[PDB]
DNA sequence: GACAGAAAGCTCAAGTACTTAAGCCTGGTCTTTACTA
């Protein structure tokens, strides 16, 4: 049924129980920005990393 | 004066030196100086 207007959904779905595992990843490791920061000693460019 | 041989020359196959080798990103750990004097 649609959660939304609980109207039934013409289609059928399929549902079952299935293991699934959660990764290393996430996102608040890997967002990242940037706006004058520290500076390269060498070529005076942005730093990397 | 006509031939041949010995010449400098010239070109053409093998061998050698040198070059590049995807893009971005995240971590971790280790180490710069150990050894003779």
């Amino acid at each position: 049924y649609n959660g939304f207007t609980g109207r039934k959904i013409t289609s059928q779905i399929f549902i079952g129980p299935t293991y699934y595992q959660r990764l290393k990843h996430m996102v608040d490791d890997k967002i990242h920005s940037r706006a004058r920061g520290p500076i390269q000693i060498l070529n005076r460019q942005p730093m990397e990393g």
